[PDB]
């Protein structure tokens, strides 16, 4: 089966981050999508999961996604491998590591496990490793015996601003779990304004490519529990760190193919983890493209460094999947701009590359987040239309061609997934997808932003016409139809 869309994406990758081939990124065939018998779009985890309607009395996406957390922890055999922003799992995210580990230990295994978590130089964790880690024992009762626990807090850069916030469940590295959902149970499950979002399941070789990137950050987070500023680490019954869990896993044995889906893991080890990959050729130009409403104090990684870009390659994977779209980009973000300063306001390559595809007629859909929400970073979604403007004229010379491209080929607005402006307690929708769709054939779903962020971030990029069909039919379509309501006619557009 032809991959076209993963095949320029793979180009771009091997000439960006040759020696992380096989731990930060890897290609390979035989997936398959993990859906549930009778349900074939169930592999696709949305949350909450109630189109059309404002008052969601049946959060039914939010516990499709709670019980395959569950069922995929009460089928481990031997890894459990946790990522994602602070907290650890609360909530019913811990109900769901609980009820499986204590599955899982009744079928007569002894799970290693480990949980690791990304927390901001400003952030102050409530439940540190060593309380979460107890936590769990008294919750596991009897089983805690059989369990070995590798708990562990990281923040990588302090003044680049570098921690986890991968979001990965991953089991005997033969299943994985991802996209923006963060085991918060404040953002998903306790709240009359539940957080949009979407995860999704798979199984296969690419469930391995997880483990190996989970094993590159343990590697890096095992090593720094000698810097409790940077780490903090607890484990259970005695045990040593374990940098190398999901190698260990895999041994000598290749992973077996679950199904035909073809999949590009690619992740990103932001700043203070290796400072450029010391096999690669990469050699850009980088744009020299100062923004109207900011300077960077901060030194800046999007746009102005070689060697970031060698070590995390999800920005140019992104950037690649944008460029191999021939026909029609769908964006789904919590946001395009970051807050600056600090952080620069915006990806140029990123935007270069939509107003490329503007330029030749490529359509370009935008959503994100309702700007009211300031779970966003924008003031109004003329910031996008202005950005995508300057740098269209920064490349097509006279404003009225650039005009042709913005106004004819831009869906651009903020999302709604009912009739309704907003929830019954008055507070609007917020989105946090991180979603990529192109030409009905090829989508990233993950943990990468694609405004300007510095962590580390891991996701999974499809190229399958029936998966990207799907994915329209259940996602990409339902969230244009309500959001087009709430669509921005750019400035200086019939
Ligand atoms: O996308 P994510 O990594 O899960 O978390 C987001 C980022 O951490 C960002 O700092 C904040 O401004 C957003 O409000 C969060 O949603």
């Amino acid at each position: 089966p032809p991959t076209p869309h993963l095949d320029a994406i793979e180009r771009s990758l091997r000439d960006t981050s040759p020696g992380l081939e096989g731990s930060v990124w890897q290609r390979t065939d035989g997936n398959r999508l993990d859906a549930p018998d009778g349900d074939p779009a169930g592999w696709l985890l949305q949350t909450p999961g109630c189109w059309g309607d404002a008052g969601c009395k049946d959060r039914a996406g939010t516990r499709r996604l709670l019980d395959k957390m569950t069922r995929n922890i009460a089928d481990a055999r031997h890894t459990v491998d946790i990522s994602s922003l602070a907290p650890f799992p609360n909530g019913g995210f811990e109900d769901a590591v609980v009820d499986g580990l204590k599955a899982s230990v009744a079928a007569g295994h002894s799970p290693r496990v480990r949980i690791l978590v990304g927390a901001a130089p400003i952030y102050h964790l409530n439940v540190v490793p060593s309380r979460y880690r107890d936590e769990l024992i008294g919750k596991l009762g009897a089983a805690a015996g059989k369990v070995t626990l590798n708990v562990a807090s990281m923040t990588t850069s302090k003044t680049s601003l570098s921690w986890n916030a991968s979001k990965l469940l991953v089991v005997d590295g033969k299943t994985a779990i991802t996209g923006g959902i963060n085991t918060n149970k404040d953002d998903y499950l306790d709240t009359a304004h539940p957080v949009s979002d979407v995860d999704m399941a798979l199984s296969g070789p690419a469930a391995r490519s997880a483990g190996k990137y989970l094993d590159t950050l343990w590697d890096w987070t095992c090593r720094n529990a000698s810097d409790p500023a940077k780490v903090w680490l607890a484990t259970s019954n005695g045990a040593s760190c374990m940098p190398s869990m999901e190698q260990d896993e895999a041994g000598s044995a290749p992973a077996e193919p679950t199904g035909d889906v073809p999949v590009i893991a690619v992740g990103g080890l932001g700043v203070g983890i290796k400072e450029s990959d010391p096999s690669s050729g990469y050699h850009p130009d980088l744009p020299t493209a100062p923004d109207t409403k900011c300077t960077v104090g901060l030194h800046d990684n999007t746009n102005a460094d070689r060697d970031y870009d060698t070590v995390n390659p999800e920005e140019n994977a992104l950037r690649s999947l944008i460029a191999s779209a021939r026909s029609h980009v769908e964006i789904s973000q919590q946001d395009l701009n970051a807050t600056c300063p600090p952080l620069p306001r915006y990806d140029i390559r990123t935007y270069d590359t939509l107003a490329g595809k503007l330029a030749a007629g490529v359509k370009v859909r935008i959503v994100v987040s309702d700007p009211a929400n300031a779970r966003s970073q924008i003031k109004s979604l003329d910031e996008i239309s202005d950005t995508l403007r300057t740098r269209l004229v920064a490349l097509t010379g006279d404003n009225e061609k650039a005009s042709r491209a913005l106004c004819g080929n831009l869906q651009l607005a903020s999302f709604r997934s009912s009739d309704a402006a907003k929830w019954a307690d008055g507070k609007p929708y917020a989105l946090h997808h991180k979603l990529v769709s192109v030409d009905d054939s090829a989508f990233y779903i993950g943990s990468k932003n694609l405004y300007p962020a510095w962590l580390q971030d891991f996701g999974y990029i499809v190229e399958s016409p029936a998966a990207a069909q799907q994915l329209k039919t259940e996602l990409l379509d339902p969230e244009w139809k309500y959001s087009q309501q709430a669509a921005a006619t750019p400035a200086g557009c019939p």
